[PDB]
């Protein structure tokens, strides 16, 4: 069945450290906050904000061990960069671990770290969340929790521009899933 | 059979018009320029390098209809940039029309537009031709001649991230195979 809140708490500060389980703490707070804006449940946000990261601690060969084992094919380009995952890994930790079984939470877990083409309100509060928690400072936060608390969709899309022109600054890899999730939101806007 | 070179320029100036004609004289010549410092086979370089545009002049709608009759599956985010594609029906005109079989010279046609991952080094002279052909003129065109006579990858690297982050801001849509293409040459790197 699923964990209580507490032995969950127990279980992402012991597994997370102080700093990113307070981070993890401003996230479960944000996406109930943009919960409330947008009407959409605010125990799911809740739950999906505060677990999102419940694998971040891994190691990269320990998440790829994961994912791979509980049956997800991954190819090379998602083992090239196995930071990103802890979205699926967390995904799966959140279902066979804490006993989560609702779908929009697992997914928003998932694709927290890139995004998606076609994410729900859900998964897209997870998503921005992350980025605008209080407990973030970095160059334009404020623009992006601006837009956020307006229009979602504007803000993901300012997102995902940052972090592509980011990477490529750094000459790093471009995942698919953040290039499609862009895509799909200028396809639609 | 394949078509001389005299009926080839008039199919192209015909089909063209004087200043897309003269760019692909251009990239022609740029082709078997670079082919000489890269030692890549002089005439594949001027016959891909003089008929890469052959489509160029084609409507978007017509290009989809070429690629579709002759049996290539387009996706939605194919069609979306109808732009991109000219190559392929490019190819398609090159191999069905002026009768030209090498496997090399088509692939250098069909993925000029927007590269992708493992190219051939005739494939990497024809797209970079396109940019540093004599008649272009446009911000830092002359960095990617000087990479292009000395590192074609980093040549390749640098007009990448330059279209990925112009279409980025211009709000465009990303195409997989740019993406791919890059992340490839990252990877080798
Ligand atoms: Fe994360
Ligand atoms: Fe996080
Ligand atoms: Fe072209
Ligand atoms: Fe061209």
């Amino acid at each position: 069945g699923m964990w209580s809140y507490d032995k969950i708490t127990d279980y992402l500060m012991n597994n997370l450290g102080e700093k990113r389980y307070k981070h993890s703490l401003g996230v479960m707070d944000t996406a109930v906050r943009l919960a409330g804006i947008y009407n959409e449940d605010t125990e799911k946000a809740r739950i999906a904000g505060l677990v999102h990261d419940c694998a971040k601690k891994l190691p990269g060969e320990k998440i790829i061990e994961i994912c791979t084992n509980e049956g997800y094919e991954l190819g090379d380009e998602d083992i090239r960069n196995s930071y990103l995952l802890h979205g699926l890994a967390g995904r799966i930790l959140a279902k066979k671990v804490i006993g989560i079984d609702d779908e929009d939470v697992l997914n928003a877990i998932e694709f927290h770290t890139t995004g998606r083409p076609n994410m729900s309100l859900l998964e897209k509060i997870i998503y921005i969340a992350d980025y605008i928690e209080p407990g973030r400072e970095f160059k334009g936060v404020d623009e992006l929790r601006k837009a956020a608390d307006e229009d979602l969709n504007k803000a993901l899309l300012m997102s995902f521009d940052n972090t592509i022109k980011f990477v490529i600054d750094k000459g790093g890899f471009l995942h698919h899933n953040t290039i499609e999730a862009r895509n799909y939101l200028i396809s639609r806007k």
